[PDB]
């Protein structure tokens, strides 16, 4: 049925596809390799912002953090323009979500403190939401480079979709803080050609992307039908058959999204 098209898309692009849509009151759950482990990549930056907000009052957003050029390890379109001025935590939240800024994600992890530069505290945050499967061990850019089969810095479409459901649709955050997280994801600038490109234009899409080596390309989203019904969609992919230098395929994540839309309609 639907698993034959996902398995078909896997064949067309030479990839491994993981899909999960948590069931609503009227629609059942969509699952394709939903419980297989995939690599977080940049998708952790969205629930990471929720950890910082959950721990501190809104006044913490105005605290300024200064850094040096030696701290810039990865793609950081915004952090590279502020080495002399510094950035406040709120701006680091903005950069980490809407621009996938890697340095801003590393600084926010250090704000969580603790061993591993904050990775153990971040894993602790996911456990508080009920996720006992996911784990973050390294920072940018090392967390995108773990070999296949290595369970470090991994999650599942099942686990990540339910985490995002609580932050956007649930009560994981108070309403004022919940408003800040959704707005940033709503004005994200990196996902134009993935889940957004698969749904019709009159469906609202907010998302956070992820990309790494071994052809890894992820997108996590909450979408709204024209009538206003919300759905959470997790799509993850890798192409380990082509090794470290595998080229990611954004078209695979658009096709899979369209398949999901034809079922939810
Ligand atoms: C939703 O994204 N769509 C985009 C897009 O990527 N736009 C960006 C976005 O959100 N932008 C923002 C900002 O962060 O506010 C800005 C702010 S840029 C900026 N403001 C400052 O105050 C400053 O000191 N320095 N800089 C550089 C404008 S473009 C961009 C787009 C590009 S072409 C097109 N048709 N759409």
């Amino acid at each position: 049925d639907l698993a034959d098209r996902f398995a078909e898309l896997e064949r067309r692009y030479d990839a491994r596809l993981g899909v999960y849509v948590p069931a609503t009151g009227t629609t059942a759950a969509i699952e394709y390799r939903a419980d297989e482990r995939f690599a977080f990549c940049s998708t952790f930056k969205a629930p990471l912002v929720a950890a910082v907000l959950h721990q501190n009052p809104l006044t913490h957003l105005d605290k300024l953090i200064t850094y040096t050029s030696d701290d810039i390890r990865s793609i950081s379109p915004v952090a590279q323009q502020h080495v002399q001025t510094g950035m406040t935590i709120g701006q680091l939240c903005d950069a980490a979500i809407r621009y996938s800024d890697g340095t801003a994600a590393n600084l926010l992890l250090a704000d969580l403190g603790g061993p591993g530069g904050g990775t153990a505290a971040f894993t602790g945050y996911l456990r508080s939401l009920g996720d006992t499967v996911s784990r973050l061990d390294a920072e940018e850019p090392e967390l995108n480079r773990d070999p296949p089969g290595d369970e470090r810095d991994t999650t599942t479409p099942h686990a990540i979709a339910l985490v995002l459901q609580q932050l956007v649709l649930g009560n994981a955050l108070p309403p004022d803080k919940r408003a800040l997280l959704t707005d940033w994801m709503a004005r994200n600038t990196t996902g134009a050609k993935r889940i957004r490109a698969g749904f019709p234009a009159d469906w609202k899409v907010i998302d956070k992307t992820g990309t790494g080596d071994y052809g890894r390309a992820n997108d996590i989203a909450v979408v709204w039908s024209p009538t206003g019904v919300p759905y959470v969609v997790a799509v993850m992919s890798d192409r380990a058959g082509g090794g470290y230098d595998a080229e990611p395929r954004e078209a695979l994540l658009a096709e899979a999204a369209t398949c999901v839309a034809g079922v939810l309609a």
